[PDB]
């Protein structure tokens, strides 16, 4: 059966951007629930002995919602670090300048995509077939993991549980937090 | 320009089922924002002189998400009451018995529709063209108001901001509060 991965850092490590309480609900409860629900839908079925990724790339309805959500959250914990934040570095820093002209223009373009991402959703930094970086929004459990030629680089969870405890309704406050946490090492790893 | 309607009861009137703070943010901020946004989008478009309902029934993209959310939230506040809850009465009570056999079968049916309504969404009690009752789910800003010959009777908001402050991730606890606040008079007024 699938397991809930351990968080890549201590539960208070993202303070004060993301609270210890948010992490216990978000990772300990929400992410956990997608794991048990998936574990509850696959016994006996054809997805029974497939990896998480084979499942999200070949499933539907409830099996897809849960498997994609487990995958999205794991990627999300990885896009954050108590050692991240600030200016981008390496390959991704230059790729960002190539597409948007400057990091600041990129921040503004992602923030705009994120605040207007209606309902439960995800905003992704992705690498396209032509080697270039782009920003795409998915809704509910959808993920670019399933689009040919699109490689997920970083993600920001915009479902309301991702920030309500800490920022209530103001997404820009949450996004300011994200930027202080962005894991550029994870980004560069996915990009290369 | 559209206006945020007043809450139909005091900000603490739904306690201990839905808190003063949820009402302050849910009505005071979330609902308001849909109003400001919609007002921001109408000038220079055909929706220039239309009624809220005319817009939601003939709109698309952003004009629709904002207008429908205003309509939906107005409908939701009316669907609760410091004096609701408990058993259904009058015509609605009997139609529920006609369709589901018992109030309890109906309640279990709606809870199941609601807890499984994935992402931001609404679970609705509607009166169909053939006169009978049914339960339908909509996602994000969708609403039965646009379904021809389908009459909205009661709704429960399942976007996370509707309950996260008071119940975090557990929708069933939120649903317990909803059944303690159901406004059967509004349901009967809408059904009649
Ligand atoms: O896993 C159960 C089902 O989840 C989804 O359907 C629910 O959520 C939808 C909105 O996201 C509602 O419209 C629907 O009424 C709910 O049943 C999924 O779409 C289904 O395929 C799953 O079986
Ligand atoms: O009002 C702004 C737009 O809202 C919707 O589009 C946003 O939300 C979608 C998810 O619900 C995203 O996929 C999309 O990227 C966002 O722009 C609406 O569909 C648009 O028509 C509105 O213009
Ligand atoms: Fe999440
Ligand atoms: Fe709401």
């Amino acid at each position: 059966a699938f397991e809930l991965p351990s968080l890549p850092y201590a539960i208070d490590a993202l303070e004060p951007h993301i609270s210890k309480e948010t992490l216990e609900f978000h990772h300990g409860k929400h992410h956990n629930t997608y794991v048990v629900k998936l574990n509850g839908l696959i016994p006996g079925t054809k997805f029974e002995n497939k990896s998480l990724e084979e499942i999200v790339c070949s499933s539907d309805g409830g099996v897809f919602n849960n498997a994609a959500q487990i995958w999205n959250h794991t990627f999300y914990w990885n896009s954050l670090s108590p050692n991240g934040g600030g200016a981008p570095t390496g390959a991704v820093a230059d790729a960002i300048n190539a597409k948007w002209g400057s990091f600041d223009a990129f921040k503004e373009a992602l923030n705009d995509k994120a605040v207007n991402n209606f309902g439960s959703s995800w905003t992704w930094l992705v690498k396209l077939a032509d080697g270039s970086l782009d920003i795409v929004n998915t809704s509910n459990a959808a993920t670019p993991l399933t689009d040919d030629g699109v490689t997920p680089i970083l993600t920001v969870d915009l479902w309301e549980h991702a920030y309500y405890i800490d920022y209530r309704n103001v997404r820009p406050d949450y996004l300011k937090g994200f930027w202080s946490l962005v894991n550029w090492e994870f980004a560069n790893a996915n990009f290369a």
